[PDB]
């Protein structure tokens, strides 16, 4: 939606200012206004993950997977964070 989509324009505009407590944030916020925008999910995981949050960046791709199994890169970075955690 329309709020919903801006939120997540914020989020993506911080995060590619390398400020990723702000990102998640506005992630956060278009998620509540849009639970359904898998990438949305899968850059809020990506956020997580480069803040070293690898059990939350885990969870956060699962969800954009369930949403969007062929988001190729949520599947690669999720491989990804399960090998650094566990």
């Amino acid at each position: 939606g329309n709020s919903a989509e801006a939120w997540y324009n914020l989020g993506n505009a911080y995060y590619k200012q390398g400020d990723y407590d702000e990102a998640i944030e506005y992630y956060q916020k278009a998620l509540e206004l849009d639970p359904n925008n898998a990438e949305a999910w899968y850059n809020l995981g990506n956020a997580y993950y480069k803040q070293g949050d690898y059990d939350e960046a885990i969870e956060y791709y699962q969800k954009a997977l369930e949403l969007d199994p062929n988001n190729a890169e949520a599947k690669q970075n999720l491989g990804n964070a399960k090998q650094k955690q566990g």
